[PDB]
């Protein structure tokens, strides 16, 4: 169960290689480096998730509010399109509840998310 894509990061937008594993996201300068040392690794367990979507505007954003000792760490992921967004958003939603992509609810979740976007398309 691995999910890996180039996504744009806002806190300013820079594109990085992102890897979803377990309940965490890690990112790197590019995909040839995914083996080495991540720029940062974020555990999404117990995070808050805010969708930032404008289908006709071609905007597919994921705002993540990650609990830290001194508050929320705000992480904004911009996806390149609807299918990528559905897979990443579904993964984020499961992770916030402590679930991985191995959970049998992952693919139906991708499907649900996607149907709404296909319909607006």
């Amino acid at each position: 169960p691995k999910l890996a894509d180039y996504l744009k990061l806002f806190r300013a937008c820079k594109q990085y290689w992102f890897v979803f594993k377990d309940t965490s996201i890690a990112y790197f300068k590019n995909k040839e480096l995914e083996q080495g040392e991540p720029i940062e690794k974020l555990n999404l367990r117990g995070c808050e998730i805010v969708p930032d979507v404008n289908v006709s505007g071609r905007k597919f954003g994921i705002k993540l509010l990650i609990p830290v000792a001194d508050g929320m760490n705000e992480v904004y992921l911009r996806c390149d399109h609807e299918d990528q967004y559905a897979r990443w958003m579904a993964a984020c939603i499961l992770a916030s509840k402590g679930k991985t992509m191995a959970d049998s609810s992952y693919q139906p979740e991708v499907i649900s998310i996607l149907s709404f976007l296909k319909m607006k398309n």
